[PDB]
């Protein structure tokens, strides 16, 4: 739990787009993600404060297909704390992860959402998307961005649900490599 605590206090920022409420995880330096839907585009607001979008690259696999992540470059001269080590090199899923949600609406939330497996293939609101994993929990808008976290590992950001379920992307350390 201390981990999740860390990185909430230390990575963990409520954020909105044009789009809506969001939480956003800063991973290291300026480098920050948000889910892809979130649209951030060329400025974003984060705890209200309006912040440069100096670059947004919206994720894919070796096809193409969407991972429904996008990698922000924040215009700030504030570095995130480096959580690249809490990031497994390979998609891994989970016995007990809690989603950890930081919007205005949902402020310092964090949701049990128990085993999270893969998943893998998910036609999210008619885009194919890849790499994601599944938990049976009931997860809602406005959790979009939340980070799911197991034992000191980061390892997926909440994109979508159908009511029962929630599905993340996973993530890999690889995502975050400086070029
Ligand atoms: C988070 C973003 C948000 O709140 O958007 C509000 C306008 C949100 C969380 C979930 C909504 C329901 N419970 C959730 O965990 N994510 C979304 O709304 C995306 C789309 C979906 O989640 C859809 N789910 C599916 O398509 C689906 C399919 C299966 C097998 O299981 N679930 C529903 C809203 C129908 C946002 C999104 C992502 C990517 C896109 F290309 C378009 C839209
Ligand atoms: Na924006």
């Amino acid at each position: 739990l201390d981990f999740a605590l860390s990185l909430l206090r230390r990575n963990i920022r409520q954020v909105q787009t044009d789009q809506g409420h969001f939480t956003m995880l800063g991973v290291r330096d300026r480098l920050a993600i948000l889910p892809r839907h979130s649209q951030p585009g060329k400025t974003i607001w984060v705890e209200h404060k309006l912040i440069n979008v100096l670059d947004a690259v919206e994720l894919v696999d070796e096809q193409g297909v969407n991972l429904e992540l996008t990698l922000v470059t924040l215009d700030t001269n504030e570095k995130f704390r480096d959580v690249t080590k809490f990031i497994p090199e390979t998609i891994t899923g989970a016995s007990d992860a809690t989603l950890i949600i930081n919007t205005e609406h949902m402020p310092s939330m964090f949701v049990p959402v128990g085993d999270v497996v893969q998943y893998g293939f998910l036609n999210l609101s008619g885009k194919p998307t890849h790499r994601t994993m599944m938990y049976n929990f009931p997860t809602k808008a406005g959790q979009c961005g939340g980070v799911v976290t197991s034992v000191g590992k980061i390892i997926g950001i909440h994109i979508g649900g159908n009511g029962r379920q929630g599905f993340c992307a996973g993530l890999k350390r690889g995502y975050f490599a400086s070029e």
